[PDB]
């Protein structure tokens, strides 16, 4: 009969960062979905072609970038953000263009580390909000199998109230819960646990979608069924469904945030046989959603999750959305006020339910 | 006329390479539009902000590739393909995947050099066809002002029959004739001279178009009134108008080749404020044209023209179309017969009028 | 204090017809929006060109139908359904093809008459449901100016519980509430009173939209803030917005019924300068709405409201949707189950909240 | 030696009342039937509940049903009321109409005697067509006829007379091509095409509007050596949603005739629906936007009694009185309306008229 709400629940007016609560007004210019450190080794796509073996063991170098872009998971070096010093330098680029906060949804199974997040936040001066929960079935630890939906919910609640991974750092978002195109029983159990935790903690809920598929409405049905708040639920990886305006708009209508977290990402995922859309295509979709009154549901990010996405390795880094995509949205007809809404007001809205709509 | 026809005119069944004539059947798997060596200094886009000054004088390195992709012309090192050894290595990648010939439309003003082409063909074993004529106005030498359209046609005729740039290497195509969005009086004179040379030499004609505009029909009107053969006229840079199927299909109907020579190029040209389309968007356009029966008018290439487009500098190289785009077209529905038509039959059709449609 | 619910509220399982309550299961094959008798003289479009003067005064004859189709409101004889015997014969055609019920939304200002409706239901054997409330501004009674939103709600509640126009006939639907492209303060007051009546009586709410505009979301916003049930709110005249799938789908997602009540109407309204879409264009829009999972929100009717729409005058009559449009929907891809859903299940859903969705 | 005295390069047009300079054609309807017989398309109702729609004369109370199955009514499928035809045509002259091209040919009731009565009484100039229509309407005698025999007949009607009169044809046309494109219809079309070469008159071809046989039709016509720039493709209305199909046909040089303006019936016998005027207007705008305004023709194809104002139809003045205003609402200016109703019809019959909007 005790309340389990986070001291930084959506009706508190505060946000839980790895360094403690901050007023929602201090969030400022924000990147809603970025990985600062992680481990994607489980997604390694072994080259079966004899001609393509050199791509697996070699460290990222300028001469192999083209091939990596057509199959980023083929390279072992690429699939792990484990360079803290580089992470710090790359994040400083964001801070250099006004960046103030970063939401890191790296959860259980893919390298979440509060100790490392605090080091980055302290050295960069950029505020960091940490996520929680379980990812895709393949990344789930041996122990998850014995856990019930409520057991998973309990773990999340504890991280929002007590601490995480043996530290007193607490989460500020229940996030990047894995839902694959197969939407396995494990994943459903995981999502139900996250949704129940959303109700118990009052924290925003972020769900990883299989972007090239269309399970978003089924995802929201489940969240809604568990009693969670759709207006504080974020649907990740919307970029690939840019050509389905009805799909995207009806989702926004239900209240969920539509996160276009793949800005700048243009890879072809050989494994899945899917292509990331262009920024122009995404820009038009965003323009369409805004024209239909859903501007306050749109979120932008890069979803940096591999080394080749850092500028040091030829990538766009964490300052690309701010430096290059915003000007592109301008070219598509969006005004300054809209840009402020996208990078500042909407992120705040995800965490603060008292913020008026658009 | 007759005496001025190239030994390899479009009704000869032969093709003129920098190393001499070859039967059209020997052309094989081809890239219709690539620059092996060139000079694009005249297009350098000086960095306005003193904060981007480093992007101008610094050499290309993996750490600045993102910025360069948003403004390729800001970097001086990037705007000139001048390393022959690298050109040779990059071209071998194409040969390694079945590549047999490359058409280099580098013409006057942008660094055409028959000696270097011959070295590349010698060391790679890849057949090279050399272009000719004048490019965009800003690249034209001061001596071009004195030339009449006929004088320009005469120069082209001489390179088709006797030699080029002080060598005995003869051209096998007229082109990458520059037409800017402004279509200046000089560019018009240049194009008329090219069209007249097309009639006189009987060689294919290739025209550079400002891809983000829609001047193609005006271009064909002029080529046609000058008496040139539209069925052996190639319209370059069609990638940007992928969203205008009527425009593209009507051009194909008139008989011209639609060259999607920007496969793999995804830069944002800041100077002009235009964006290169994605390969998926281009693939859909190609499928559409084929659905309407215009498959025999489609050509593919990369238009490699700056350093960052080579694999050595993080780019796609000359083997990308073959290795990665053909599979993409396969994913879109084109069968193997169609891929053979695109990389072998069509290129042959450009140079040989006897190939059935 | 004390309940004001109609004996046939949406959770009653019954429906109020001019002849009393009937189980919702008895509604059957239904036309959700038809006028059996009405008066549209206040919408006459006088021909400025003296050459077209003859069309204004002349009676409807086969010789001038072409001209009338290009400007229906030019003819005085056309803008009033006043022949009860013809109405009865025309309605018998609907019954002749399986029709069981008709919903007549003719309200105050446009000729609502419970006496006539009863004679029609009596002689045709077709069940008739009567609407209520006020229509567009220009048709509103002088007295409506003094009425407050609550007074309007009170009038509607009285017709749902006691009787209407001096009779004991009670209403079964609240509506064909007028909302013009101008959405005047009076129309807003009218709609607010209607929505309050929806909450108090529990009866369905039907709203007239200026189809060629996009005010539907603003309409639902108002019905929503007044506490009314969007799930039993019908948005009329959706046909003209067939080319705006995002707009239509997002309205359906909010829960409102999308009424394509202009089936068969292909006139050009000279006055407004608007053109009625073709049945093929509408069929495609309907297919799309269904493809997106909104089939249970789709309603179909003719909105017969002028003499020229009756078969006697060369028009389609009341049996057109059933005899000709359903087959067209089949040619487009809909099966008999879907057709059954459109003409029976959905109409029942309008009046009965116990009907399962999907 | 077989050119009509009013061939397309003569500057003249052959009407049923003799030659007239092309400049005299004026405001014209390119495809209308003044008198005809469509009894062969009788679509009798096999259900008792629709038996009344068969032998009953058209009346106001059955119009809805007829619009859903035009051929179900006997009275409706024959324009045999000359007095009514005159009255209806006068409506067209009343709004500026000067000429009407009647493509009614062999098999569907062509009658020079009746056309002359109509022209004399209304003051409207009439151009008469020729050739054979759809397979199901060809006479038994056409079976033995070879393509050349068919062309011979057309030539005689162009130079000597028609059906025993001295009235001569001014257009070869409304040649029948069904969705099946039968052997007999192909022979008919080849004969028409050869006659186009011999007489130099324009060629008009009936197309199964809901299909896509136009390019195949133009292929045949072209190989028979006929003039594509004076070939008219009828019934383009139904392919309005295929801008590439329509634009490419226009690029080949043929006229695109939207002769079903105002026609909104559902042909139960074919299971096809006539498009709305708004949809057609959009298609016309698109073609003009891509520079094909000079290839666009408009008409009603009045061919059954219910299409006459007396029977609730639109009559022969609808295009002029109601569709032009619709085109204006869509964005076309007055000069474009002049181009559509006067200049283009003249272009059909006169090759000396230069192109453009
Ligand atoms: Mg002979
Ligand atoms: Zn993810
Ligand atoms: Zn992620
Ligand atoms: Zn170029
Ligand atoms: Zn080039
Ligand atoms: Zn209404
Ligand atoms: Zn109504
Ligand atoms: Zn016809
Ligand atoms: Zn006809």
């Amino acid at each position: 009969s005790l309340s389990e709400l986070s001291p930084c629940h959506v009706r508190s007016g505060r946000i839980m960062t790895v360094d403690g609560p901050i007023p929602s007004s201090a969030l400022g210019h924000t990147l809603m979905h970025e990985h600062l450190q992680n481990d994607c080794r489980c997604w390694w796509n072994p080259p079966q072609e004899p001609e393509r073996q050199y791509l697996a063991e070699a460290p990222i170098s300028i001469e192999i970038l083209s091939e990596l872009r057509q199959d980023p998971f083929v390279n072992k070096h690429n699939i792990a953000l484990d360079d803290l010093d580089l992470a710090i330098a790359e994040v400083k680029q964001f801070a250099a263009v006004g960046g103030r906060s970063i939401v890191d949804p790296t959860c259980r199974g893919i390298g979440r580390d509060p100790v490392k997040l605090r080091r980055i936040s302290a050295e960069t001066g950029v505020q960091v909000v940490m996520g929680a929960g379980y990812y895709l079935a393949s990344s789930m630890p041996e122990t998850a199998a014995r856990l019930s939906a409520d057991d998973i919910a309990d773990e999340i609640v504890a991280e929002a109230l007590e601490g995480t991974d043996g530290t007193d750092a607490r989460i500020g978002l229940i996030g990047e819960i894995g839902v694959s195109s197969d939407f396995t029983a494990e994943e459903e159990k995981s999502l139900r646990g996250a949704a129940r935790a959303q109700v118990r903690t009052g924290l925003p809920l972020m769900v990883h979608l299989p972007g090239w598929f269309r399970l978003a409405h089924r995802v929201l049905d489940l969240v809604e069924e568990e009693g969670a708040d759709l207006r504080h639920t974020v649907l990740c990886h919307m970029n690939p469904s840019h050509m389905d305006p009805v799909y995207q708009a009806t989702l926004a209508q239900r209240g969920a945030f539509l996160e276009f977290d793949m800005i700048g990402m243009d890879f072809f995922y050989a494994d899945q046989g899917v292509q990331c859309p262009s920024d122009d295509e995404v820009a038009r979709a965003i323009l369409g959603l805004a024209d239909h009154g859903y501007l306050d549901r749109i979120l932008l990010s890069h979803d940096v999750f591999v080394k080749m996405m850092l500028t040091r390795y030829g990538g766009n880094g964490y300052a690309f959305v701010t430096k290059h995509f915003l000007p592109r949205l301008r070219r598509h007809g969006l005004d300054d006020a809209a840009l402020e809404t996208l990078m500042v007001t909407n992120p705040r809205r995800v965490f603060d339910a008292s913020i008026e709509g658009h």
